[PDB]
């Protein structure tokens, strides 16, 4: 990170990388413990585009690093598209968010980065990180995920919320699809207990909270 | 190792060799955690060849050690060949880059070297470390590695970037070979999905990070 | 145990001493790891033989310590011969190299021992450590075995049961040429006999037998 | 071609069309004889895009003309992109190349081009001629070109170098892939007789020469 | 060629490359007609290694050009020895023959060479051209070529002389090998017709003239 006294760079401690690689190998890079460690490290310091590549190469398996770099590129493409239609078009070009080129390829140039580019790249890398699968499987579709019988109900909502966290871009459009896909793919006998479905939902109480409160008895 | 008007010697800690041995035993000497620890050691110190000898003794298996030593010899052969064709050819002989012979056999001899010999031997040892094979098996050719059905495409490109790092010496030759071997040797299906591509590569992008996006939902 | 412009003695720190015992019990005292770690311990500091006694006694089983002490005695007895015949004869006597006697049995006496004795005793003890403890011909490079793993196994057994370096450095390359896989055995025959500069023979056999997987 | 120094366009004689047509028919349009004829035609004269269209319609199969025109289009497509990214920018655009447009449709319009677009279209059209497919079949990929049994080395390396000439643009990328692939797809006998010489430049020569010098006598 | 009028240099015509390529295509690379035409060029002018490179690459198959370059490379490693093996050694190095290096890699450097160098490159270029193969076979050794049953004996001795023209450097041994192999590998019919005629010179006739004279009428 940097420290601004003006603006010198020091590398990571070794102890942070050690338990970072420990946690990534043990729990998988989307279990929420690592997810809340990562933004804690991100907000507790002041990161640069050179540092994220160091941490990602040091932590993930070699197969996953290409996926992380791919969704980094796909994020910065949409970011540099949306950053030109503003008023004024704010001067943050593409290459400064990747740390390459004739002016941002090394450390001593990148230590002078202003706050707005940091606030870009933090959100872009954090959006990027959760598009990384467990190293055995590929992300399926909503038509495939459907709970059977003899199985507890909230595990189904957990799996469906994980898939909808992966494959949906906007968080409001994420928030809409989940509860109706949870209703539409449940068990038969549980679904009857949810048959009110509307008008038992006042404004303010979160709707996905009430559904499990219906189906807690069936085990 | 060596600090600096006069130069005095120091050794390694016992803990750094301890977790070095632990890491090489657990993860494999080309898994990128060790590969980003080792250059973090190297670029932040001053490594005389005796300390490279200590790091080679104390960490690898018995079978890996002569595998390291042979490619050390075969690298320093070509380096002392290319040193003689310069203008003027720099007077850094063979045995200053191996630590043997009556001129460079003790620590007090080696402590008084120049920066050029250090910055040559660093690149030589780091080049030598990469072609250490895994203690399971030996490296195959290029025509052996082909993904089959029911296999994620980033795993295939991970294995292909792994095999081409050992054989081919230069870097630009690697970054020419890997995408031709990627586009050829793939599964048939998303072969089609990259068939309209090679259309363009925009500014702020490589080429290999497009195929992995285009073959994302196929497994 | 450094001078600092005066002689200053300091003990071993307790973590450095502690890790050595797990290092010995995990692999063994002639494993490559502990041997090179010991060599990197030695050349970085000044090792008064009292500290060598501490580091020896604090890291082995009692039988291995007995073997180390007796081969230390043998080595200093052999070296005090060749410390005489050179001209001028150096005054390096046996009590200076064992920490015993009326003028070498305290820390302040050994704290001013000069460099030539240190460079002698280091080559004594690292020679001593190697010897801490009968069929040969049953080594065969099998089917689909990589060649550099074969030369390591034959490097192992020839160390154990020939017990002389001037002999066993000649038996190996004779045995390395004979006992290989046949399909790469003919790939060595051009390099047979001829030698390049800057290397020995078994460094050059591995050059010509890489992609034979 | 056009000459400036009585400066007008002259249409070349019918015997040039004659031996051009025989040369493209009997040998193939990427045999080295047609290669060394075409550049000796091109450099000693001054060609307009109408002349290239005349010669290409006059001395090819219809399928060859069809394959020629489209890689000509693609060459103009790349040259237009690499035009404007120079400082100061140059006034070379698309319809100045293809011989169409309201300002470049007739012969008297395009006949008055100076010495830059002529060089650019001479750079493009020759590469497009080089990309023209053999009348036999389509250009295959690098893994079905493999020296089987009973086949000699010094035409298998040429069949390799042909496909490495078509599908890769810059020649510094062409060298290393053919130097690598000349070994990996080889028959086992030349493999065994070529692995002692792997990765050594002996004296003042390329690698392919001593490669083919090694396993000469393999035809049994 | 060079005309020597600071000198002058030119490329070839158009017609000469045309019938050169036609002759090497439709008959072979070392058929006698192409052989004497190449001797007529190689003595009637003064050639430069760049011109040899042009006349090679313009008029061979893409296969055979690598073989030409290969024996051109291995023909200079003897001249490097035998230019310093005699006393006094002449000043001819490796890079002057192949036209490469920093001192001989253009026309204006190579335009002013000396006559013994041109003679050495003429000898080594002709000896290079002789060792070129056909289209798609490999030249065998002597122990596999034999006369077939119901085969005309001059064809068999022509194939023997063609094989012995390649694999043996000196031409004096080419006399004494092929006639001794003629009686050896022949058919039993020509053997029975030839056995009284072992080694007899009547008057001024070489031995290969009489064997075909004796085994002429074989029509069974």
């Amino acid at each position: 990170p940097v420290t601004l006294e003006e603006a010198r760079y020091k590398s990571f401690s070794i102890k942070m990388l050690k338990d970072m690689k420990e946690g990534v190998k043990q729990y998988g890079p989307n279990s929420p413990y690592m997810r809340t460690l990562l933004d804690s490290i991100a907000h507790g310091h002041r990161l640069i585009p050179y540092d994220w590549e160091i941490l990602a190469k040091s932590s993930l398996s070699p197969s996953q690093f290409l996926q992380f770099k791919t969704w980094w590129i796909d994020g910065v493409q949409e970011q540099v598209r949306r950053n030109r239609a503003a008023n004024p078009p704010v001067n943050i070009d593409a290459d400064q968010l990747l740390g390459i080129g004739q002016n941002w390829s090394t450390i001593s140039q990148q230590a002078l980065m202003q706050n707005e580019a940091i606030e870009q790249v933090r959100a872009i890398c954090l959006r990027a990180w959760e598009k990384i699968q467990d190293p055995g499987s590929a992300c399926p579709s909503f038509n495939t995920v459907r709970q059977g019988s003899k199985e507890p109900y909230p595990d189904f909502v957990a799996r469906l919320q994980d898939v909808a966290q992966k494959s949906i871009a906007d968080e409001k459009a994420r928030k809409v699809i989940v509860e109706l896909m949870a209703y539409e793919n449940a068990n038969p006998e549980c679904q009857s207990a949810i048959k009110p479905l509307k008008g038992k939902v006042p404004a303010g109480s979160d709707v996905i909270s009430e559904y499990v409160k219906a189906c807690d008895g069936i085990g």
